[PDB]
């Protein structure tokens, strides 16, 4: 067991391992908040969340359960794993916190582009990583609906870690999350994929977005009106009409870019998630023949996500969360 020192950080008493050095907060929000850090034992920079009141309720406490158990399980080069989880607490009775360490790339993909224009060979690079974490984190049945640029850490070396940061923020959405659909494609995080990319590309954002419905009427300008396929799976006729006051050959937008990268655009940023490109697809994509080794994308050890369906007190979730921090084991 290490020793732990406390210091107050993000308007709260943080307890940490001594090792954890020059916490800095870096975000903070209603679900917890994080630190930047640098942890001396391993000589590396982490990010250090602290889950907020993670089991003042049943959600508190299966989130806090979740995301343990989805960290725990993301091994991936270019995916945020879970460098060490702790808690101040020495019994089940006294737990109460409960901290993630997870690698600090040092920047999201915001900071790196700060609103220019990469080239080519960069968003090769950038896209590639994205799409390789996330063929791992599909093959996982596990769909993260919230990618964008500020979920992306990247190094000095643009190595990449998907992670989820959650504690502008429309613009990456699937047009079906935002639609409450429910029944989400993994190719919801291709769409927030062909939106980041194109943002890379032109260093525009693509759907900019004011509002729900500016979001969506700025996609249909885009991809088009809903075609016959498409409509036979929308249920609903005044949904239909609704949505015809309203393709668009992806030229424009991405005028002078490789036109490997605006076919890869095309496949991507399809309206019915169906028919987008799935990760490995977009992998084996020619665009990416810089960068794509079929021996070198690893897929994930299957999930147990039996857990999200279950409604379990909060002590059973809190018991749970427990048993998966006291068997955690660093990489
Ligand atoms: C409820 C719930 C359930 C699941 C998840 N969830 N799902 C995932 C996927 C596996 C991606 C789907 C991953 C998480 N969780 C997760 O990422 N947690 C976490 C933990 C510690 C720190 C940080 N934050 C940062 C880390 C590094 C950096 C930055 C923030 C910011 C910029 C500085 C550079 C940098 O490098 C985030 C989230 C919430
Ligand atoms: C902008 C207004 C039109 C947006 C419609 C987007 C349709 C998304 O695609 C749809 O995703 C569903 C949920 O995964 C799937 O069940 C459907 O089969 C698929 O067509
Ligand atoms: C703003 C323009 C958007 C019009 C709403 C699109 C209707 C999508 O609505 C979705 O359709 C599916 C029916 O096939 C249902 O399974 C989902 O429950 C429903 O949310």
């Amino acid at each position: 067991r290490p020793t732990f020192y406390r210091q107050e950080l993000n308007k709260t008493i943080w307890e940490v391992p001594e090792r954890y050095q020059n916490l800095s907060p870096v975000g903070s929000g209603a679900y917890g908040s994080v630190c930047a850090a640098f942890d001396t034992k391993t000589g590396l920079r982490v990010a250090v969340k602290k889950l907020s009141r993670p089991f003042q309720s049943i959600i508190h406490a299966k989130r806090t359960y979740r995301e343990l158990r989805l960290l725990k399980h993301m091994k991936h080069e270019n995916v945020i794993g879970l460098l060490d989880v702790f808690t101040p607490a020495r019994s089940l009775e006294e737990f109460n916190d409960v901290y993630l360490v997870t690698h600090l790339m040092g920047a999201d993909l915001n900071n790196i582009v700060k609103c220019q224009k990469l080239t080519d060979d960069h968003v090769q690079f950038l896209i590639y990583q994205i799409l390789r974490g996330l063929k791992y984190i599909h093959s996982a049945d596990i769909i993260h609906r919230d990618l964008k640029p500020s979920n992306l850490a990247v190094n000095e070396d643009c190595e990449l870690k998907i992670l989820d940061f959650g504690l502008a923020t429309r613009w990456y959405r699937a047009p079906e999350i935002m639609l409450n659909w429910m029944h989400y494609n993994q190719t919801v995080d291709i769409w927030s994929v062909g939106c980041i990319m194109a943002e890379l590309l032109t260093g525009r954002t693509l759907f900019p977005g004011t509002d729900h419905i500016d979001q969506l009427k700025l996609i249909l300008r885009l991809v088009g009106t809903p075609g016959a396929e498409l409509l036979k799976k929308i249920s609903s006729e005044s949904a239909r009409n609704y949505i015809q006051s309203l393709k668009m050959n992806f030229a424009n937008v991405f005028i002078g870019a490789n036109p490997l990268a605006v076919d890869l655009l095309e496949k991507m940023l399809v309206l019915d998630s169906d028919k987008r490109i799935t990760a490995a697809q977009a992998l084996a994509h020619a665009y990416f023949a810089q960068y794509h080794d079929p021996d070198d994308e690893p897929v994930a050890d299957p999930y147990d996500q039996s857990f999200e369906s279950r409604d379990l007190l909060i002590d059973e979730w809190k018991s749970l969360t427990y048993d998966e921090v006291i068997s955690f084991v660093p990489p």
